[PDB]
């Protein structure tokens, strides 16, 4: 598993959630599973932005949580947005919303449900991706066009099968639900 990571992932988006782990004081050898799904949703991030302009998106995601919030504190002062109450991942500068995204291995819906009701924020944009090709966004809005969409699609179908080719993949899936039963 983390022989899968290094080998289908960026080695920069390694390097970052390696990064991130060790900031929680967490193994990343140890932790295999979240190790792969921060990579996962790292690079959906990255795969996001680039289906918009260049001036399209600010990655929030991916950097230091602290700095982090000092350019979403930038963001509200300067375009008047509300101030959401969790750290998100994208900013739109087009729709001047903040983004959510999420990548699940549970039903697209179910997981839509309860960053809705965690983020409980309204305004806030959410945005779910399965590795079934399935997505869900807050009232049907998609933001990206279609094309931009089904590369992420893909390249989560991409990693699905080729972790059930290492017979990774249903450990992968068990992995989440147990975080979730864990409460
Ligand atoms: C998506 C991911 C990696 O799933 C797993 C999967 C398996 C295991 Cl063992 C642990 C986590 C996660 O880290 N999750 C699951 C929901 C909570 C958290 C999350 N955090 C942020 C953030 O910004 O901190 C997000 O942006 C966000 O989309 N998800
Ligand atoms: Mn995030
Ligand atoms: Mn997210």
């Amino acid at each position: 598993m983390e022989d899968f990571v290094r080998q289908c992932f960026n080695p920069m988006i390694v390097e970052l959630a390696e990064k991130a782990m060790k900031e929680y004081g967490e193994d990343p050898k140890i932790e295999t599973n979240k190790f792969a799904a921060i990579c996962t949703h790292l690079e959906v991030c990255f795969m996001y932005s680039d289906g918009g302009s260049k001036h399209r998106f600010e990655i929030i995601e991916g950097r230091d949580r602290i700095m982090a919030w000092t350019v979403v504190n930038s963001i509200c002062n300067t375009t008047g947005v509300e101030k959401p109450k969790f750290l998100p991942d994208l900013y739109d500068y087009k729709e001047n919303r903040f983004i959510e995204i999420g990548v699940t291995r549970r039903e697209v819906h179910i997981y839509y449900l309860e960053k809705a009701n965690k983020i409980k924020s309204e305004k806030t944009h959410i945005h779910i991706f399965s590795f079934t090709g399935e997505e869900m966004a807050t009232k049907a809005d998609y933001t990206l066009d279609e094309e931009s969409r089904a590369r992420i699609k893909t390249r989560l179908f991409t990693i699905r099968q080729e972790m059930a080719s290492r017979s990774l993949w249903d450990s992968f899936r068990q992995s989440e639900r147990a975080a979730a039963e864990l409460a």
